[PDB]
C-alpha cells in the first residue's frame, strides 16, 4: 500500500526518510508538495474525497489553522505521546511536532556583547532605539511569538511592550528571516529576531558570502533565567478522511524513531524533539538552552489576537 503525504516541509534529503519508512513498513510515500496555507485549502476543497493521509507543515500556528479548518483527526499513540514532549504536541492530539526551532536574538558580534541581552521583554527598552530589524507582521513566526507574549502578559501589557519594540525598528520590516541576519551583519541593525536554523543554514552554505555573514552574527537564546526560550515546531497530523489511517499513524510513529529524528531535523538544521537524539554538528556550538514549557497550541489559539495587536501598534504587514 501507500500513504499520501501533503507537505510544505519536504527537503530532498527527506527522500532517504521515505525510503527507510518503505523498507520498514512496505508502504510507499506519495508526496504532494505545496505551501502550507495552500495545502490546507487544497485538502479542504478535496472534501470527503481527499486522498491526503498526512499533512505536514511548519509552525504550530499553521497546524492550529489546519485543525480549525477541520482537516485533521485525533490520534492516540503511546509512541507519539511518550517520545514527543507534551508542549510540542496538540493537547487534543490533532497534530504533533517532529523537529524544533527557536525564535532567537541574532546579534552583530562587533556591536553587541551577549551580556547586553536577556529577554524578549528587554527588546522594548529605549536603549535599542534605531537598532532592531525584524520581518513583517504577516509572518507566522512573528505571529506565534507575539501570541506567546499575549498569553504571558495579557493584551494591555503586551501592547505596551509592542509599542516600545516597534519604536525600536531600525527600518521598516523588509525581507525574510535570512534578510534580517544579513542586515544585522551589515550594521543596518545591531539585533534582529529570526529562527535558529537560518543562521545554521548560512554557516553550512557553500557560498563564501553566506559564510562571512554567519561569522558576523551570534545567536542568543532569550529568557534563560526565567521561563525559557520560545520554541516552535515542524509538524504534522493525520488528515480527517485519510484513506490509509493505519499507514498514516505508522508514518508519524516512524518519524519519532532516532534515525528519522536525525534525518528530518538535520534536513533543515532544526533540533530533534525526541530526548536523547544527538543534535546537528552545526547547532552544537551554540549550546543547550532552556525551552519554555508553554504548549505550542497557544500560539495558534492567540494568532488572531497577535494580528490585532500588531496592527494596533503599526507593525507593518508584507
Ligand atoms: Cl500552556
Ligand atoms: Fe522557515
Amino acid at each position: 500500500g501507500a500513504i499520501n503525504l501533503y507537505s510544505s516541509r519536504h527537503y530532498d534529503t527527506d527522500q532517504a526518510l521515505y525510503d527507510s519508512f518503505t523498507k520498514k513498513t512496505g508502504l510507499k510515500v506519495n508526496l504532494i508538495e505545496g505551501k502550507g496555507d495552500k495545502l490546507i485549502e487544497r485538502i479542504k476543497s478535496e472534501g470527503a474525497n481527499s486522498p491526503a493521509d498526512v499533512f505536514m507543515t511548519v509552525d504550530a500556528g499553521r497546524l492550529w489553522r489546519a485543525q480549525e479548518a477541520g482537516i485533521l483527526q485525533p490520534i492516540s499513540s503511546s509512541t507519539l505521546n511518550n517520545k514527543i514532549p507534551a508542549n510540542l504536541r496538540s493537547p487534543e492530539k490533532l497534530w504533533f511536532g517532529f523537529s524544533k526551532r527557536a525564535r532567537v536574538i541574532m546579534y552583530n558580534k562587533n556591536k553587541v556583547q551577549p551580556s547586553e541581552l536577556s529577554t524578549y521583554e528587554d527588546l522594548a527598552q529605549n536603549k535599542w532605539k534605531g537598532k532592531i530589524v525584524i520581518r513583517s507582521s504577516s509572518n507566522i513566526y512573528n505571529q506565534s511569538l507575539i501570541a506567546s507574549l499575549i498569553e504571558i502578559h495579557g493584551m494591555s501589557d503586551a501592547e505596551g511592550w509592542a509599542k516600545g519594540f516597534v519604536r525600536n525598528f531600525a527600518r521598516p520590516p523588509e525581507g525574510n528571516d535570512t534578510a534580517q541576519i544579513k542586515a544585522v551583519a551589515a550594521g543596518i541593525g545591531d539585533i534582529g529576531l529570526a529562527n535558529s536554523y537560518y543562521l545554521a543554514r548560512l554557516k553550512r552554505s557553500s557560498k563564501p558570502e553566506d559564510q562571512a555573514v554567519a561569522d558576523k552574527v551570534g545567536m542568543f537564546f532569550p529568557n534563560q533565567n526565567g521561563r525559557g526560550t520560545h520554541v516552535n515546531i515542524s509538524g504534522g497530523g493525520v488528515v480527517k478522511n485519510a484513506p490509509n489511517k493505519e499507514g498514516a499513524i505508522k508514518f508519524l510513529e516512524y518519524l519519532v524513531s532516532p534515525e528519522a529524528q536525525k534525518i528530518f531535523s538535520e534536513g533543515n538544521n532544526e533540533y530533534p524533539v525526541v530526548a536523547g537524539v544527538p543534535i546537528a554538528s552545526v547547532l552544537k556550538p551554540f549550546g543547550s538552552f532552556k525551552n519554555d514549557s508553554t504548549n505550542v497550541s497557544v500560539y495558534g489559539k492567540l494568532n488572531a489576537d497577535a494580528i490585532k495587536l500588531m496592527d494596533r501598534v503599526g507593525w507593518k504587514l508584507e
